[PDB]
């Protein structure tokens, strides 16, 4: 389940697609919980590609559901990135993911 709800401005046109090398302002966010992960703070705004599973699956519906200059609000389920499994001593099993992302990519 991906849902967005969408800071406006932006073009509303380019929309992302397969063999498209994005970059992606991320922010991490726990539900009831303090900040895990952000792009804001290295800098270095994670230049990636559409089409190879490199990102969970719930980050990955919600790039194609932006356009550029967006700013986006996802809400990922557990099942689609982590909930079963939960990552090692970062994502408890059975978490629900809060994500704060801004595309400002090429191609």
């Amino acid at each position: 389940g991906v849902e967005i709800e969408t800071i406006s401005p932006g073009d509303g046109r380019t929309f992302p697609k397969k063999g498209q090398t994005c970059v992606v302002h991320y922010t991490g966010m726990l539900q009831n919980g303090k900040k895990f992960d952000s792009s804001r703070d290295r800098n270095k705004p994670f230049k990636f590609r559409i089409g190879k599973q490199e990102v969970i699956k719930g980050f990955e519906e919600g790039a194609a559901q932006m356009s550029l200059g967006q700013r986006a609000k996802l809400t990922c389920t557990p099942d689609v990135a982590y909930g079963a499994t939960g990552h090692p001593g970062v994502i408890p099993p059975n978490a629900t993911l809060i994500f704060d992302v801004e595309l400002l990519n090429l191609e």
